[PDB]
């Protein structure tokens, strides 16, 4: 959650310029990348914890 949060708040004071292009883009398709990987790590044999 502290990483999200900080990478948002960068993302939106450099974007501050009038809506300068859209990094956040990126911050978006990190997060979902991160997502692949746990709909891939969820499927094999886990412990409980």
């Amino acid at each position: 959650q502290i990483a999200w949060s900080e990478n948002v708040e960068t993302a939106l004071s450099s974007m501050g310029g009038g809506g300068d292009a859209a990094p956040l883009h990126s911050v978006l398709s990190n997060v979902e990348v991160t997502l692949n990987v746990l709909a891939d790590s969820v499927l094999m044999e886990q412990p409980p914890l």
